[PDB]
């Protein structure tokens, strides 16, 4: 029997790459189910289904909004086998600017997706984990759920918060055969008038500087979504799966620093001299 | 000039005795606004109040519903000295039981108040600190902020993202002369039937281990609110205040061990024999 792979967020980046490596395997190993918030943004996925020729049934799309427990139940009965091996959940919104510049809906919107719709699909797809006694969920994390990130602040709480979801989880499960990882991922490849009317000159040009930085390391440490899909791959097949996978040890020395002085001083000075 | 300090979350717990400790102070340097969900709920702290002595207009209850910006903003005007010079962000919400007997109500409900009402305090308070380039905040951070606790999983999830907001903007805010510090928190001293019919029998059984374990935990090593309190204030009288701050060391060791093997290995396993 294959095994059966659900995938939230496969419109772009680390899921569409996923589930088209999954689906093409050679061994034809897999049948996934990429699923997507809104199908009109399938095209790219087919487009490299094809690159890959995935066979015919080895991929099927899945209309998934995690905002709606009703579409992640209509989801999950569209699961034909009746079983899900393995869940990923990667749906995700990032969020950057000014704290005092972020709309209300927009912060809310990124923890109900981020955190929420996470919840929501654990929910509904952990419970006949449990009973079967096996199954592998697979949580695409990120180095601003370890660290926290200058005008990142609302999309590293809800990294932050997926830390501490799965971690708790992870505790309690250990004894059941089911097995959560987090994928510890850096950067991937994959209007300044609204912002300015918002906030302060001072914090406006500090954006500035963050975006400037930003960019530089993303273009000198981006890695392929290839090499990144590659760690869900190994966290899947193994054993015994430890409870997080890093795509990299660019961000280890930092994070160590960070763990290393529990009051925080030493991390805060340094990122703020990374960054600025 | 007294200091004015605004404090969310005073009917019960930290809130309420942090306020009466302040309002109370030999020195009278301080105005408290102890702000409340629910003016009804507001006797304990008038009880308190008396027992302590806070002298007339040193104390004042505002409502205040974090889950509601217009509530924010009303309370904001409220401050007859148009001024705020310490912010304490201590309103939250608990979250205990299996996940998959969690309503979808009670999570989303959970995270809108420990960490969007957080996100909306701040939006409402920090831009006029930034302005003068002075003001402290502080907010009640908890253990289960630090590290996965099982059956607790959307109350981490929430707690874990007050750190990645709260180390985030202090990488901005270190320049600004506006001061942010976690205050870490272990215990503090302030129907099964439905449980059961949402869950497995194994896990019913393992949350049954765990609430034992817990209230063990908490009959051995629960602190006086009093002590806690203190620790605000030592945080609101440093010159240059620290990101974090511990109420005990007595979690160290499992902050360290956890801190120590990124992976989660170490951290789970240990919990897993510490919880069960
Ligand atoms: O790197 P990336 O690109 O940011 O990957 C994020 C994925 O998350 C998906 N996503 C965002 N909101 C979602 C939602 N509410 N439900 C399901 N998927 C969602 C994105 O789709 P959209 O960007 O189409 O929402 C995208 O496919
Ligand atoms: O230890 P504790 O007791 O749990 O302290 C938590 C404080 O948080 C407050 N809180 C919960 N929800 C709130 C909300 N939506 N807005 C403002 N304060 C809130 C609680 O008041 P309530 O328990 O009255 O909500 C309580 O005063
Ligand atoms: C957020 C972003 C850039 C945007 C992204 O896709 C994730 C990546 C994570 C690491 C961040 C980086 C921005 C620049 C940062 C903040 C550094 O200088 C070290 C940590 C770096
Ligand atoms: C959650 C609770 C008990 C409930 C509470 O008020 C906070 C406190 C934090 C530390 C927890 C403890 C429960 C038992 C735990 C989980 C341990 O055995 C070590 C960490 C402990």
């Amino acid at each position: 029997a294959r095994t059966v792979v659900l995938i939230t967020g496969c419109s772009s980046g680390i899921g569409l790459h996923l589930a088209v490596r999954l689906a093409s395997d050679p061994s034809q190993s897999f049948k996934v189910y990429a699923t997507l918030r809104d199908l009109k943004t399938q095209g790219r996925l087919w487009e490299a289904a094809r690159a890959l020729a995935c066979p015919p049934g080895s991929l099927e799309t899945l209309q998934l909004d995690v905002r709606d427990s009703k579409s992640v139940a209509a989801a999950r009965e569209r699961v034909t086998e009746g079983r899900v091996d393995v869940l990923v959940c990667n749906a995700g919104l990032g969020l950057l600017g000014p704290l005092e510049a972020l709309g209300e809906d927009a912060v809310a919107s990124v923890l109900d997706v981020n955190v929420v719709g996470t919840v929501r699909m654990l929910q509904a797809f952990l419970p006949d984990m449990k009973r079967r006694g096996s199954g592998r969920v697979l949580v695409t994390g990120s180095v601003g759920g370890l660290m926290g990130l200058p005008f990142n602040d609302v999309y590293c709480a809800s990294k932050f918060a997926l830390e501490g979801l799965c971690e708790s989880l992870a505790v309690l499960l250990l004894p059941f055969g089911v097995h959560l990882s987090l994928i510890e991922c850096g950067p991937v490849h994959t209007s300044p008038e609204e912002v300015l009317d918002r906030t302060d000159i001072h914090t406006f040009h500090r954006f500035y500087q963050y975006l400037a930085h930003s960019k530089q390391v993303f273009r000198e440490a981006a890695q392929n979504p290839e090499e990144v899909a590659e760690v869900f791959l190994t966290a899947l097949r193994a054993p015994k799966p430890t409870l997080r996978y890093f795509t990299t040890e660019r961000f280890l020395p930092l994070l160590r620093m960070r763990l290393d002085d529990p009051s925080g001083s030493n991390y805060v000075t340094a990122m703020h001299r990374e960054v600025f």
